[PDB]
Order: structure tokens, then C-alpha cells, then sequence
């Protein structure tokens, strides 16, 4: 099968796919979307006009496959090497959940005060963070690896026993705060060995080389050590 992937770099639903195909060993071309501007060559591949999106073709027939619950489901069904849903149903229920967790309730409570004041008005050239939409992004923040923390103190992955697509979300939506220096790692001693372990696998490397035109990472985003 090939893959393309359209994606914007500093997406987390984007980051998360390209850790799934990565962590499978599953080789993918890349096409950059800016889709704020909404190109409509992109809105007739996703009518939602988002990423990411993950075109398989085999024998010149396209399977057009739109955002994360799609990709992911598809993918774990469809490449079981290695699995990143667990055999056990509970595994498999406590994984969604937190993609759930991730995709919706950290989404609005820190990605839409954190990433929103930050990167989405410098790209769309509508001037400062508000600085109390920041104060309470960051509070937020701190609620979501308190909790993240707790859960990691008690299992060796988010989900449990087995590295999963929760550990990949929880992940690629920190690793876009990271990129903007927001994460204080220093407070949560298991959330941030984790990382640090999620950080060195192989899969992870491209994303520690994404940079964006205007948009300078924190100094220690693509460290190993920090």
C-alpha cells in the first residue's frame, strides 16, 4: 500500500498519525497542509477542511481515510505489527477513553487557550495572546498532568501494562505545548519520564524535526535530555 499523509506539522490529530505509522514501521510520503487558508483542493479530500488525512492506494484505487478516530481504528485493524490497542478489553476501553480525553476535554480546556492564543493568532495575524486566556490554558495544564501523573505512578503506561495509542495522544498533544515551551515537566516526575522515554523512540524523531516559518521551537524541544 502507499501512503500519503496531508497534515500540518504542529497539529496533535496530525502527530498522532504520524507516530501510529511510525511506531508500525509503515512508510509514508508527506504533503503540508495550511489549512486555516483552506485551499480548496483540500476541502474536496475533507469536507471538514482539517487534518490529517491518509490517502492508501493500491492498484490506482485511493481509500481516502479522514482524521484521527478513522486513521487510528483503521490502522490498528489493518497492521497489527506491533499492536497499539491491548488484547484485554479493558486495555482496549481505557485507551479510547483517553483518546477521547485528549481529542476533546484537553483540546478545549488547554489546546484552546494555550495553542489558540499562541500559534493560531500568530498564524492568522491576529496579534497578542490574551493574557489571561494563557493564565488559564496553563492552570489547565497543570490539572491535565496532575491527572496524567497520577495514572503513571500506578501503571507503566497511560492504559496500563502495554504502550498504546493513548500514550501516542497524550504525546503528540504535549509535544506541541513542548514545542512552545509551555510544559513544566519539572513538577511531574513520572510524566516526565515517560516522555522522555516516548521522546527517544525511533518514531518520534521526525516530529522533534518539525519547524514551522516564523514559529522557533523551545531550545530543548528536539533534546533527548531536558
Amino acid at each position: 500500500v502507499e501512503r500519503t499523509l496531508h497534515h500540518f506539522p504542529l497539529d496533535p490529530a496530525s502527530r498522532q498519525v504520524r507516530l501510529a505509522l511510525g511506531e508500525k514501521r509503515l512508510p509514508f510520503v508527506e504533503m503540508q497542509v495550511r489549512y486555516w487558508e483552506m485551499p480548496p483542493e483540500f476541502t474536496s479530500l475533507n469536507p471538514s477542511g482539517m487534518p490529517p488525512v491518509l490517502v492508501e492506494t493500491k492498484h490506482q484505487r485511493n481509500l481516502v481515510i479522514c482524521e484521527t478516530r478513522a486513521i487510528l481504528e483503521h490502522i490498528e485493524e489493518t497492521e497489527t505489527e506491533p499492536p497499539l490497542l491491548g488484547r484485554d478489553p479493558a486495555e482496549r476501553a481505557e485507551a479510547r477513553r483517553l483518546l477521547q480525553w485528549f481529542d476533546r476535554k484537553f483540546d478545549n480546556e488547554v489546546n484552546g487557550f494555550l495553542l489558540h492564543e499562541k500559534m493560531e493568532k500568530r498564524l492568522l495575524r491576529m496579534g497578542a495572546p490574551d493574557l489571561a486566556a494563557l493564565r488559564q490554558g496553563r492552570e489547565a495544564l497543570r490539572m491535565h498532568l496532575g491527572y496524567i501523573e497520577s495514572l503513571l505512578q500506578t501503571r507503566d503506561w497511560l492504559a496500563g501494562r502495554r504502550m498504546s495509542l493513548a500514550d501516542f495522544a497524550a504525546a503528540a498533544h504535549l509535544s506541541v505545548i513542548d514545542y512552545f515551551g509551555d510544559v513544566p515537566w519539572k513538577d511531574f516526575q513520572a510524566a516526565k519520564t515517560w516522555y522522555m522515554k516516548l521522546k527517544s523512540r525511533p518514531c518520534f524523531r521526525p516530529i522533534l524535526a518539525d519547524r514551522w516559518p516564523g514559529l522557533a521551537p523551545a531550545a530543548h524541544y528536539d533534546d533527548l535530555d531536558f
